[PDB]
């Protein structure tokens, strides 16, 4: 009927003598404490267990008490975390000179717990002595104490305050950290909220650093620093989108970007459109006068980075059209050549697919096998020309085993000369899907094509669920469907699957079964597929039912599911859109900076003192913008609910 | 009509992967192109009864991938009277590529930044309104072009 | 290239000694301003036409210097007011001892701008001085301070603390403004953003109000008196919907759903189903036992509103599938009979017809002609009724023009038989659509049927918008295609029209079209109905790429947006879900409380002194609400960024 | 600040006219953009503007079109644009009366006051109640 | 006229709503500073 209370937690409790002391000293009683301390009669004094008068001297930072125990020998303890915690300068100093329960872990040290706090001013007071931070990485002998000896240790690294008090190189110091912090989200599973937040704030350290910049001069010597615009490839290294997307860094490399020519224009985009053509059209007359005079009045236009890429784009676009003008133009009625040997087209585009695999082979040289894959596009340039050496090795076997001409309805079913314009075909497809990435240059269809490929990957997840389900229904239909195979004797006009006007033998084969499930999706098995020639009504039934079962889970609850995670993905990619978009335009325009392979893929087939001097620069104009981003963030660290604080406690002289 | 410009923008996505797949469709297909005389009752294309020379020329792929989106291209038309198996898969394969590519993926795609258009643009519907319905209102202020049409000239 | 700026608006500058004057004031010293107006009797013209130092003074609420100024006479003109916002007692009840530019418009009074602050003790100071507000109705002139003025005084009666203080009935009262203030928001569509604030600020305050109450015997006072579940049903009819849900409101309405029949609050989920079943198979004999013995242990039985409901859907559920058995029992003899009788089961649900006729005018008198048409589930019970009319109609008349049987094959086009026969068939479906209704008395599926219906009135404004279109493009298709139109006799199996195997004459009328376009939006136009036998290849193409143009803006663009706005709005709706529904359900039980109508429809065709002692008891309990809610609002009132002021002004006094 | 920008402007003060841009590009884009974000003051407009809703009109369209061509700095400037619409728009909300109104309405710089409205897309302006 | 009305009314309202707590408690506490009665 009732539930009995008592204090189950036992306490030693506080005697009333006791409790007027700690009430004189949360007070600022000095008098009483004096003589309460006065009694040197070696009773209930402080010992190394202590009771502890001192924290509340420092809970207030109320400095005149606070000396008054330093000196009768109380047992300090951690009593110079607690202060630092409290942010109080005058009572750190003061524990600095007089050099069991805890609310901090054993491994807190006051050098990591300063920069915790991020307090400038504490942080360099302690700097300005010996303090040590221990190097992160005996995780098997502790496995919890570990992890948290880790997360504090990075905690303080990544203080802003600690990097520019203690960092030769502050920005590079903040690109190495938040590269690190990001990695230990994933292989520390469990501790990623944490890592990912200082990985943030170590991201927005270097960017705010810059937004200090006030000149084009300083802003050029940060940029093109070298350790041993070199800083800006480290950034893009590192995946500082928010570094690279500032307007200033955009602003200096659209300079070199239209360099000369006055590509700026942003006024009647339909004469730029026309505008951009005009330079398309006499891309080779640029082409060869480089070639034969690299140095000249129109021998140097082609070396701008802007004008460079429109000359390579107008020659793919040549190629292009140049594959099109193949089954429109040439082929008339050389199709029973059993072998023919290459046309007028492949002849004369030959040398556009030799440029691709030497332009690809000489860009392979630099980096290797890793950073080309995690490139999704360079995948797609590998297939290509992989599938563009078969058919032209095909084509020349097929001209020594073939010499006569036969009509095609008598050729073998695996004829070398079919399969090579199969693998052509194809190609075709990929050639002209490349079209895509060079969407990348324009401001308006730049961020919808990266928002469409940002999350592709979201898609294959799915697809590897539907790919289950489609295998575990195939498994049923063709178990059951088996028993009526017919031969495509039986069969009318001697067809036999569901590419005839009348389907047939849909469910025969587990090979074919697949392909009969996937074209319901789009409504192109028609239903009289469920039948046999038995006409026994069960076994229809009951197939039907397994049809219709796998049409409900498909194409109601799946792709219904499908929908909704492109509109949650969606929302959180569309705010960081423009970012993502221009950190993809960057890396675009300085593949076109360097001299390196200006000419098109038609044309390419043919064959210290200083150093000491700009450190210096650099390390001046680093001394201002640590100087401007200190002042900035005291600044801003100031607030209401502090200053409260402050002019109550000044406010309490009032003894004068 | 706020955000029509939306969609002119994604149809010049899909225009390009149209393109792409109507090039191979037709370079894999154009050998087999017969007259209609051979066909029956004298028709020819995609608009017969019995659908044929789908992927013929590059006008007509370039139509049967549209009406393929509605679903009204019938999957017998990547058979031809040949029947060499292995250039009827490869062709049938890339059909349906391109099926899920447009209708799996794009589609889907559309339908999401359609929805995250609307809720931005709900928000100021009212405001955007009633600016129109003034330009509406003071079109009618003027004393020119009172007449109607049938009695202004 | 400069952009010189000066002071256009230039006032007169106060001069040096003016100045002073009032920064003695704004200081708060005394001397000298007592001083400075002891010498101004002869240069200073403090008249109705200067300027003023008395706003200064109750900015600060000085009450010393105020008390000065009107010894001095000091015109106070409109000074009332300031003092009102400033929300400061002793400075209002001093300006009430003494009997150009203004920040109040001239339509403000004092009892008015009181509140509008809603402060309890200012509001109660000046209603016990015989204050009056006026009383709200463009103007002949200033349409612009008719809205102004009528938005003011709605913002004064809409004042909580006004109503607790000066309303004999304060929940009525906020019942007709809250509908008052709704209507405005549409007549007054300018001003609706500020009408919608004032009507839900008043629905909160009656909901708010009986929050405060402590007992069921405060509760069931409040709900059960009449003016003149009387109280209960006064908020339905203005639509108080979170007055309905609340807790302790739906919990006394529970207890009369069941009457004093177990709660059924811990029975299993398939349990809870099994003894729903057999209360519905006994519902023949509870019907008879209260036909003959009213007053019996099982005739009452039948008059508890939850049993009533049971055996009333039991009732309707049993016509239901009596219409459903016909089909399936009435041999083949009848088919080729011209003029048949009612058969087994249409003599034996006649009586079960006019039940539902009989129950629907005995409702449609009840509520008049406005109360029935606001309620969709009505529209489909009159429309029902109304075939089933014409349906027993038609059969009389077909039952005295025929006689013999002939063969349905050659029987007339618009044989009376056959048109009973489509009217009866349409009736059945909207008889089995009335049990979506019956979804509102479950918790799992009632907020759901709720969501359904609470926005279809979103596709009727869409699907307007779709049928111009649709009758847009179908205008060209038939001025294009009805040039070709054939006969009957020339199509293969006699077949007209897209119904036929081979489909034809898809576009050769206007009604053909309208249907046409309709199935293309499903896929089941095929597009062979674009070509005719001319073989015009310039008309065919033309009316292909209409049809295309039509399937791009329907299927891709137009459902699309449908997509859109039907998931903005779901969000919307989502939020007011529960109490949505658990309103709805209200109306539901309270339908079954009433004595009339208690049998179903199978048997409903056979044929003061004490009104003073309940308003004491209702003021009674008013009383003590109104005093709980003003304790506690003013309480809650109490704000930080308040008390601190407050403190500032204490510590400020400082004359010791 | 409206009190410490009265006290300076008594004292014959100016501001450059915004518009070189090669020498420091930094630094131009900077000194623009501070240029702008005085002249959008509703304080400085109230004070030394002969229309102060034309002045707001013209400001805000010429903020928006800065957005743009000055794509890079898009987001303070929307901010400044956006300013210049809520203050117009503010000022006509202490109207008291109908003539009031109708004279801000019918004014002829040389309904035409609304028309110029229309003419630089000041919806808020144009969709308020009265 | 009505200009010079509209701009003395907007300004008035904006004096007054750029109070607030976070400002008003500066010069409370600065006028507490003149403790020296
Ligand atoms: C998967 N499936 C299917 O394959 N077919 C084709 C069979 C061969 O053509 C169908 O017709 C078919 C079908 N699901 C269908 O809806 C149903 C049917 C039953 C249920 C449900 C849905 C849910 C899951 C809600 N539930 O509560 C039960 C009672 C189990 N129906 C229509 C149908 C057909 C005959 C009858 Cl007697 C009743 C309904
Ligand atoms: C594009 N495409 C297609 O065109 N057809 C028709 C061919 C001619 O009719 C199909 O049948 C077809 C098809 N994609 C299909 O699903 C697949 C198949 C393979 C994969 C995936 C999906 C994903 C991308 C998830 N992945 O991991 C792999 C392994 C590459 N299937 C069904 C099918 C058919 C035969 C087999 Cl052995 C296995 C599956
Ligand atoms: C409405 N419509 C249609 O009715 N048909 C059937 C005609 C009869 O069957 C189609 O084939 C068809 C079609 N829209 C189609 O895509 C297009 C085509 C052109 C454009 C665009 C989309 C957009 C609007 C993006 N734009 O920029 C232009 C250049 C105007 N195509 C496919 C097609 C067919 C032939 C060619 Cl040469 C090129 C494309
Ligand atoms: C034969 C078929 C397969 C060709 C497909 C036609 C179009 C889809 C292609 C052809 C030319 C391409 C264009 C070539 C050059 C440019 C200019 C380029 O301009 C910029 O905005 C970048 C330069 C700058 O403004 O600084 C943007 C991409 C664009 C429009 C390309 C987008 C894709 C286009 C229109
Ligand atoms: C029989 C087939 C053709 C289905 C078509 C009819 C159903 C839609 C109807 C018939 C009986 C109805 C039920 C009759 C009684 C109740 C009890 C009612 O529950 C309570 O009043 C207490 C339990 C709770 O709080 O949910 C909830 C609605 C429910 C299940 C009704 C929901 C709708 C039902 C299932
Ligand atoms: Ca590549
Ligand atoms: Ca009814």
């Amino acid at each position: 009927d009732r539930i009995p209370l008592q204090i189950v937690r036992a306490e030693t409790e506080l005697s009333a003598e006791e409790k007027a002391f700690l009430n004189a000293v949360e007070k600022g009683d000095y008098a009483t404490v004096k003589q309460a301390l006065q009694e040197a009669e070696i009773y209930y004094n402080v010992n190394i267990n202590c009771m502890s008068a001192l924290l509340i001297a420092i809970e207030n930072e109320n400095l005149e008490i606070m000396e008054l125990l330093l000196n009768h020998s109380v047992y300090v303890g951690d009593a110079l975390l607690y202060a630092i915690r409290k942010e109080v300068v005058g009572a750190v100093e003061l524990l600095l000179s007089y050099r069991q329960f805890s609310e901090f872990t054993p491994d807190i040290t006051p050098i990591m717990l300063a920069a915790h706090t991020n307090n400038y001013e504490i942080i360099k007071l302690l700097v300005q002595k010996r303090v040590t931070i221990p190097r992160p990485h005996s995780s098997e002998v502790d496995s919890l104490r570990h992890s948290r000896s880790r997360l504090n240790i990075y905690k303080a690294l990544a203080s802003p305050s600690l990097i520019a008090l203690s960092s030769e190189d502050p920005i590079l110091t903040a690109f190495r950290l938040g590269w690190e912090l990001k990695e230990l989200s994933k292989v520390e599973n469990e501790f990623k909220a944490e890592y990912e937040e200082l990985s943030q704030q170590c991201k927005l350290f270097a960017k705010d650093l810059l937004d200090q910049a006030r000149s084009s001069r300083e802003l050029e010597i940060i940029l093109n620093h070298r350790d041993d615009l070199a800083k800006l490839k480290v950034a893009i290294k590192y995946h500082q989108k928010e570094f690279v997307a500032q307007p200033n860094c955009q602003q200096l490399l659209a300079t070199l970007w239209y360099d000369g020519f006055p590509g700026w224009r942003r006024k009647h985009w339909v004469v730029k459109l026309l505008t951009c053509m005009t330079i398309g059209f006499l891309f080779p007359m640029l082409s060869i006068a480089y070639l034969i005079s690299p140095r000249s009045n129109l021998g140097l236009f082609i070396k701008k980075p802007f004008i460079k890429f429109i000359c390579h784009t107008a020659s793919y676009l040549t190629f292009l059209f140049m594959l099109l003008l193949a089954s429109q133009h040439i082929v008339r009625t050389d199709l029973h050549v059993q072998g023919p040997p290459p046309t007028v087209v492949e002849w004369m585009i030959l040398p556009w697919v030799l440029g691709f695999i030497w332009g690809e082979i000489k860009e392979m040289w630099d980096g290797g096998f890793t950073e080309y894959i995690h490139d999704w596009w360079n995948l797609m340039d590998f297939a290509m020309n992989s599938l563009y050496l078969a058919t032209i090795s095909l084509k020349i076997m097929a001209y020594v085993k073939y010499n006569g001409s036969r009509p095609r309805e008598e050729w073998e079913m695996w004829h070398p000369t079919l399969i090579a314009e199969a693998l052509f075909a194809i190609s075709n497809i990929l050639s002209s899907l490349r079209l895509i990435s060079l969407f990348t240059a324009n401001s308006h269809l730049g961020p919808l094509q990266i928002s469409l490929g940002r999350m592709l990957l979201d898609i294959l997840k799915f697809l590897f669920i539907y790919c289950l389900v489609l295998l575990a229904f195939a498994n049923g239909l063709n178990q059951l469907y088996f028993y009526y195979e017919t031969r495509a004797i039986d069969e009318p006009n001697n067809c036999k699957g569901i590419r005839c006007e009348k389907q047939n033998n849909a469910f025969s084969t587990l090979f074919e079964t697949l392909q009969s499930l996937f074209w319901s999706v789009f409504g192109l098995l028609n239903l009289y597929v469920t039948n046999v020639k038995a006409r026994h009504e069960f076994t229809e039934f009951v197939g039907a039912t397994m049809f219709g079962t796998y049409n409900v889970i498909s194409l109601v609850v799946l792709l219904n599911m499908l929908i909704a995670m492109m509109n949650n993905s969606y929302q959180l990619i569309a705010d960081h859109a423009d970012i993502e978009w221009k950190f993809a335009r960057t890396k675009l325009w300085m593949s076109y900076f360097d001299e390196g392979g200006t000419l098109p893929p038609p044309f390419n087939i043919i064959p210290n003192a200083d150093s000491l001097i700009q450190n210096q620069h650099y390390q001046e104009v680093i001394r201002n913008l640590v100087k401007r981003y200190v002042a900035a963030m005291i600044r801003n660290s100031k607030t209401h609910e502090g200053l409260t604080e402050e002019n109550f406690k000044e406010l309490k002289q009032d003894i004068s």
